[PDB]
């Protein structure tokens, strides 16, 4: 049963807060903190891992979307490891999210870095569309189980070890022009955002719609203006990102469908 289900999904996704030892901080904000941490398995070896730190009925709504978020299993969806609840001295819960620790970090920073002499090398158009097509994949996933993202931008994926991209943590610039609008929001919303996400890939970072600022964006849609198109950047490459922003979200293609058109494109590099 639907029932049955969650409590078991419940019950898989708490961690012991034993099993766990916390380290530096790695970042900060009014979010709250991530911090490295180690993770003791049930193998007796303990793994380094990343945790994320943030009414009783807000802690069953973390729990419950936790315990879905850790049933995901795709090579390009993070892998949420469990969660453990502790408690302030105020008596305020400090839910704790944890992750893998992925050394690369988000695909923002990283793009960003390939443009510094000691980062990363230049990245090739290749490796550019292999991210895009990760990407695609994970939200392929996503959407095919009813889910939606809402904040699927360049600095929510990670890279893996392996160089794999995988959606993670889940901005006007990256919202659509009708959920901007109704505040209405399908997954044709995340093909919208997945497109500009493209666009900060095929850029190396850059910030959408330079000389726009935030107040002006929906009227700057409204009229019909959409992101440019990179310098080098292919036109299919840009054709493919442009069906992203159709005005009416039913002429948006699907993650299924975009996703084969840019492992067809890529297929066709040299
Ligand atoms: C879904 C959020 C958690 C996903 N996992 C994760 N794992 C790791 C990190 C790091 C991070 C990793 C390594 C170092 C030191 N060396 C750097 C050079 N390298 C070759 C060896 C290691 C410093 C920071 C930053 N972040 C942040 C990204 C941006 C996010 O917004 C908030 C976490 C990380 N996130
Ligand atoms: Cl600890
Ligand atoms: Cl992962
Ligand atoms: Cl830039
Ligand atoms: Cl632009």
């Amino acid at each position: 049963s639907h029932m049955e289900e969650l409590q078991n999904k419940l019950e898989d996704v708490v961690i012991d807060r034993n099993l766990l030892i916390l380290g530096r901080i790695l970042g900060e904000g009014e979010f709250g903190s991530v911090m490295e941490g180690n993770l003791k398995q049930e193998d007796g070896t303990s793994l380094k891992v990343a945790v994320k730190t943030m009414s009783q009925r807000e802690i069953e709504e973390f729990l419950s979307e936790a315990a879905c978020m850790k049933d995901f299993s795709h090579p390009n969806v993070i892998r949420l490891l469990g969660v453990c609840i502790e408690m302030s001295s105020q008596g305020i819960p400090k839910p704790m999210v944890i992750l893998p620790f992925m050394k690369y970090g988000d695909l923002h920073t990283y793009l960003l870095y390939s443009r510094l002499e000691t980062g990363p090398r230049h990245i090739p158009l290749q490796t550019l569309l292999r991210f895009m097509v990760d990407i695609a994949l994970g939200m392929e996933y996503l959407s095919n189980r009813n889910f939606l993202h809402r904040d699927l931008a360049a600095r929510n994926c990670m890279l893996r070890d392996d160089m794999t991209v995988c959606v993670a943590d889940f901005p006007v610039k990256w919202i659509a022009i009708e959920s901007l609008a109704d505040r209405v929001y399908t997954s044709k919303s995340d093909v919208w955002a997945f497109g500009v996400t493209m666009w900060e890939i095929a850029t190396r970072g850059m910030t959408p719609y330079p000389g726009v600022q935030n107040h002006e964006m929906y009227d700057y849609l409204l009229h019909g203006h959409r992101l440019k198109q990179p310098e080098d950047c292919l036109d299919e490459l840009y054709e493919i990102m442009y069906s992203c922003w159709r005005t009416d979200p039913l002429d948006r293609p699907t993650f299924s469908v975009l996703r084969l058109q840019l492992e067809r494109l890529l297929e066709s590099l040299p």
